[PDB]
Parts: C-alpha cells; structure tokens; sequence
C-alpha cells in the first residue's frame, strides 16, 4: 500500500547453494516484496538456477559477498558446508540465514553464531518447524497453562528406507549427519517445548538394516532418552529401519497432552476428559496432502528426500513462504517476535547442535554424556 | 484330546498361598479343571472367605501345608515381596510350584527360588501369563514363520494417568510391589521372548514427576528404558502413572514388517508387503471390544484396574487364566512342555526378567548405563 514507503527498500539476497532446498527459496524470496535475488553460487546447478531466477551466477564467496548489491545470503548447501559461506558472509557485514542443521558439531556452529554477533550481522537459524501452526498452537496452549506443566515429550520420525541405485549424500554420516542431525526439527521442537537443552542424555543405536557397500554408513535406528532439569523426560525415536512408520511428537503435562502427528497428519489435544483437533500445518488440504504423501511412499521413505530438479511438496512449500515472509520482515526492520527470538540470538542453534553432539557421544562412546561436557 | 484320554484322570491336590484378587480367581478356574482339586489355602486375611468359596480347608503354616498328604502342587499368589517362601518351602516338601510374576524383587530371589526347586525335582512354572494371550501367541507364530524378517526394534508402552488414593495399596509402595517395572514385568518380558532372551546393556530413566503427595510409595510415575541387544537389535519401553496420553501396546519390527499388539485400543496389527491384517488379541472380538471398554472406563484414573480381594478379574484375564491354568493342570499330569512355553519350566524366562529388572533399577538409582553381566557375570 501507499503507506509502506519509507519500508520497502530492496534487500538484496544471495543463495549459496541451490539444489532442492535453496532453488526453491529463491523462488519463493524473489516474490516477496522488497526483496531481490541478485547472485547465486552453486558449482554444480547455480547456472540453471541463476537463467530461472533472471540472476547473477558468482563461483568465489568473498567475491559474491564483496558485492554491494548482496546484503544478505540464504546459505542452503549441504549440511556439512555450512560453515564457510556464514562465516565468509559475516566477515564481508552480510546478514545470514543458514538452513538447518546450523553445523554438524557444536564447535562449528558456536564459531557461526559468535561471528555473526562480532560483525552485527543477523544470523538466522531456519528451524522451519517452528512456523508449523500445529508447533505455534501447541506452544500457545502451554504458555496459556492448558496441558499444566510439560513433563514429557515423545518424538518420533521413523520409516523403511529401500535401497537405491546411488547413495545420496543426505544418507552418509560425514556429509548429513545422518537422521539426528539432518532431521534435528524434532530434537529442537523438544528443546522448544520442555524451555532448553537436557543436562544429560542417552542414545543407543545402529546400523540394523542398512549395512553395505549399497547403503550410506548413517545410523538406521536411534533412541535418545533426555533428562531435564526439575525431574522431566524425553523420548526421541528416528531412523530408516520401521516397518511401523510414525512421525509425531507427543507432549504430556500435569493436566493434559498435544500430539502433533505428520504421518497421519493433525493435532489432538486431550484435557479433562474432551479431544480437540487442530491443524499441523496451513489449511486441512495442506494437512491431508501430508497424510497422502505419508500413505504413498510408507514402503519407502527415500523418495521423500529432496534432490535438485524436485519440488518441495504443499505443506513444505507453504511454511518455506511463512519463513522467507519472516526472514524479508527481519531485514526490512521488523521487531522481532518473542516466539522466534531464540532462532535470531543463537540460543535454539547453539543447543540443538550441543544436545545432537551429546547424543552421538554417548551412542559412540556406549555412555550417558552431561550438555556440560560439550558446552564447557 | 485322543483316545488315550480315556480312563480316571490321577487328581493333582493344590494349595494356594495368597487368596486375594489373583489367587482366589486361580482357586475358582483350577478347581473347575479335570483332575484338579483345591484342597487348602493359606491368607491371613481371606483364606477362611475363599476356603468357603472353593470348599477346601484353611492352613496359617507352609510347613504344615507343604507336609499334608493330599498337597501335590501349590499356587502362589502373594503379594510381589512375598513370593520366596512359600516357593522354597514347597520345594523343600517335594511340591510343584507355580509362581506369580514378578517371581521375585531381587535376582538373588528369583535365582535362589528356580536353583532350589531344580535341587529338589519341582516343576516351577513362572506365571508370565501375557504368553497366554492369543494375540501373543499368534505374534510369536509369525515370527517364528518369518512374515516379518529377523526382530529388529520391539517398542512397548503401558502409561497411564492414575490418581492418589484415598488409602495406599501395597501395589503402590516400592518395597511391596517394585514399582511399575516389576508389578508391570509383563512387557519386559514379552519383549525378552520376541528378541529372544536379556539384553546387553540397559539405561532406565524417570522420576516421581506428579504424585509428590505419595513419594513416602518411593515409586516413579514415569520410567523410560533403553535396551541394546546383541548383533545390533534395540528396545524402548515405557511405563507409568503420570501420562494423560494413555498408551498400552507391544510395537514389534522386523527386516519385513511389523506387528502391534494393542491392548488399549484393543487389537493386533500385521504391515507386510503394503498390506495391514487385523487379528484378536484375546479369545475372541468380544473379548479384545471388552478390554477396550475398560481401558475407556480408566482413562481419567487407571488406578480402578488394580485388582483387590473382592474383586473378579475382566474376561480378557480370566480367559487367559484359564488357559494358563489348564497349561500347569496339564504339566502336572505329565502332559510334554511345548517349545514355547518351556522357558517358564527352565528358569530362563523367570531369571531373564529379574536379571534384566535389577539392571534397570540399578541404572535409574546410580544414574549410567548397567550391563547385564553387572548383575549375571561373564558367564
Ligand atoms: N525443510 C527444511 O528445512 C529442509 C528440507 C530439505 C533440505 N533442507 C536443508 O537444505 C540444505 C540443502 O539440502 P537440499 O535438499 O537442497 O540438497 P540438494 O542435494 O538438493 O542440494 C544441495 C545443493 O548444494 C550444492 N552444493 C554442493 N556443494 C556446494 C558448495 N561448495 N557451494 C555451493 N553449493 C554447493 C549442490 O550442487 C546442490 O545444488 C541442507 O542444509 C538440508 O538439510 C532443509
Ligand atoms: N498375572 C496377572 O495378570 C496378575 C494380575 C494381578 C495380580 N497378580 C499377582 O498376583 C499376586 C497377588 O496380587 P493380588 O492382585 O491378588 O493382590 P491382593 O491384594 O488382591 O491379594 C493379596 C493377598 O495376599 C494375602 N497375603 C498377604 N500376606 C500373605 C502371606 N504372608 N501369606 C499368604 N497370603 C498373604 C492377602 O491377605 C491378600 O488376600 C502378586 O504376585 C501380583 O503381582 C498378577
């Protein structure tokens, strides 16, 4: 409207890689008003990607961040290449949003977070999962005290993985993290809902099923068991090797309890004896739209796996718009939710990468780990 | 049967040792069993009620009991810290035994029990009446059979919400009952059977996070283990009090699919090759819709689903009773002990759910992970 100059400068954006996830952020970005996608850099698909988008294509990071047009970057390589486009960015005054997870270790991710903070740039943590109207609701109903106290969140994300004809480096420890770190979403929707990180955890796992020059080397099974301050629980369940596929996360308090299922796709809320429902995601076709996807690809959850040249999916592409919306907002100077904060000061990075630190400690070393052994 | 059942049928005399909710329910279906007579009890506080019930005499002495003439056999179904006398001392008399789960709250117990009877030539047949249920049963068919590949994961769940009572039971203090862990050893052992024997390593975790006005009971609310089983094979089971999302299943998965067995929303599931299959978990539709009622009827305090003298088990349990009822009636008239019952005659199964029992406690009071050989050796 009239009344937004004064608000509507451009912004801006590089993508630093641009495949499944970061082609479709450029898409959705460009749209947004007062934002412009002026440069990509991806060795592989950043000339494909820059003719889609009408853009620049750069191939040398402190060149494409030495460019005054670029004043902010969306970082979505993969998960083990995060941290040389952050900290190039914050270094060249770039403002940053980086694609979960931040980092596959707590070193790195705290070296990201603090030199954003050093050179005043914002870092944002794309915890989309946060931007789900199911997670925003269930949030809203523990604040209001409906459910009392959180005593205990159960998380699963579990399916059968068949093998396939190449093995993507989403499924190879060193470049993924494997399901902890590449699906971290429920880790750090625990640590939203239950007020932080653990002081201790258990995981316990393997490789059950996927075993072979066929398969990648991740875990295909892991059980975390978290322990929180003030006598509360965790229970966090991934992998690749569920004939039974569940994809939830369950919140029991003192007075009642919230489910959020994305496999058979809704929320419950259960208090004094009555169910209420509620959507995960943006309208109940989005919702439905999951729970066919789910059904349809139960024998093998590989096909879910973004790949360039794919589309997100509805319900994916939908909150990918709230959190680009979000982000375009931050940097036009919009205040900062107290909801979202936590993804803007480094707290949500930092402990989400501590606790999946911890977590593959104590699966490696066969042992219980302290947060403190990891975070000093 | 087979036309070798023809002919009088050698009548077993049984006493039973404890006359509550359970034992006075075991009396009723084993006196109604061919070749099978109640001929005393001993309970201090209902042994004269049930004794007029069943039309058998009343004992207040093991000793006395065990050395009647017409004693063959006993029933033991005092409560969960009261199981090891009545056992050694039937031994001690040349009485067969059958024990109640927990069999006992501590390994040394369960071991000394299995160890004297094996000394005195009694038959001890562990009480792990979840082997009972149809449901169970046809799991462990499909297994054996191979629908669903090789156990990889078994998940089992029992959570409830339960309010404080006006007078504390024996089954909500720790020393009595064990807690969750051992007065509910049901899916601990139905896990060990699937995955076919103890664990490794265990990590039991949890708390009294909601009934702080009963914490003199010194029994978690919630209680979460973390199983690691030989050639790379895992559970998880949950237990507890203090969950108003009630659950209570067996979730078993394998290399080709997945079976679940659901005891609140009562059913059994099989998922191979794209396909799901329903069976029963108990004797019939009518039983499983049953059980479904009940858990609907508690869902705001589970604490109503404990048994107390007076009262009758549902018709899920007292269907699986009598099956296991007719299973010892049987062993006791020389009836060969089948492939999958037999580790409730060897001990094995009596000992695999105590060892793996202590070791879960031992790691929720010191805080670590405890490996099995902490509480069996090195073998
Ligand atoms: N819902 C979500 O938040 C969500 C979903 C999917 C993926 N992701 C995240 O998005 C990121 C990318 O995953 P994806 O699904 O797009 O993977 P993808 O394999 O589809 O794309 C990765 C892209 O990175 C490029 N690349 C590789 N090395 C590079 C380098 N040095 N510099 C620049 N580009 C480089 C590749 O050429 C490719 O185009 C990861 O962090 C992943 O975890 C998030
Ligand atoms: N397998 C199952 O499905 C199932 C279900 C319920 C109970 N049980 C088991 O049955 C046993 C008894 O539980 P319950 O539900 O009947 O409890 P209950 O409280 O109803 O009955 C216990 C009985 O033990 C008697 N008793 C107390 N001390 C005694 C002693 N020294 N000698 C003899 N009798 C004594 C009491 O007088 C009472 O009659 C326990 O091992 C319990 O775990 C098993």
């Amino acid at each position: 409207a009239m009344a937004d100059i004064g608000s509507m400068k451009t912004v801006g954006y590089a993508i630093v890689g641009t495949g499944y996830f970061g082609a479709e952020l450029g898409r959705i970005m460009k749209e947004q008003e007062g934002a412009r996608i002026v440069a990509v850099l991806d060795p592989e698909n950043g000339q494909t990607i820059a003719e889609e988008l009408d853009c620049d294509v750069e191939t040398d990071l402190d060149t494409l961040y030495s460019r005054e047009d670029v004043e902010a970057v969306i970082v979505a390589t993969p998960n083990y290449l995060h941290k040389e486009p952050v900290i190039k960015a914050a270094e060249h005054g770039v403002n940053v949003f980086c694609e979960k997870p931040i980092a596959l270790s707590y070193q790195d991710c705290d070296e990201m977070v603090r030199t954003c903070q050093e050179h005043g740039v914002i870092f944002m943590a794309g915890h989309v999962m946060n931007f789900f109207h199911g997670v925003r609701y269930a949030k809203k109903l523990i604040n209001d005290g409906v459910i009392g106290k959180v005593l205990y969140c159960h998380s699963a994300r579990n399916g059968w993985e068949e093998q396939q004809p190449t093995i993507s480096w989403k499924k190879i420890r060193e470049k993924s993290g494997g399901h902890l770190y590449h699906h971290i979403h429920e880790l750090d929707c625990v640590q939203f809902l239950m007020g932080g990180m653990p002081e201790e955890v258990t995981m316990t796992g393997g490789n059950v099923a996927h075993q072979g020059e066929a398969f990648g080397d991740e875990d295909d099974m892991l059980f975390v068991n978290m322990q929180f301050s003030d006598n509360r629980y965790a229970v966090l369940e991934w992998g690749s090797a569920f004939h039974w596929p569940e994809h939830y996360v369950l919140i029991q308090g003192t007075k009642g309890a919230i489910k959020i299922d994305m496999c058979d796709c809704g929320g419950t809320l259960k208090v004094d004896g009555r169910e209420e429902h509620f959507l995960v995601h943006e309208s109940q076709e989005e919702d439905d739209d999951r729970t066919r996807i789910y059904h349809g690809t139960e024998m093998d959850g590989a096909i879910m796996y973004g790949k360039p040249g794919k589309k997100p999916p509805m319900w994916l592409h939908s909150i990918m718009k709230n959190e680009m919306k979000y982000l375009n907002g931050i940097l036009h100077g919009k205040e900062v939710d107290d909801e979202f904060r936590p993804l803007l000061t480094g707290e949500a990075a930092r402990a989400a990468i501590a606790t999946a630190d911890a977590c593959t400690k104590s699966r490696f070393e066969d042992r219980k780990v302290k947060l403190s052994e990891i975070i000093g």
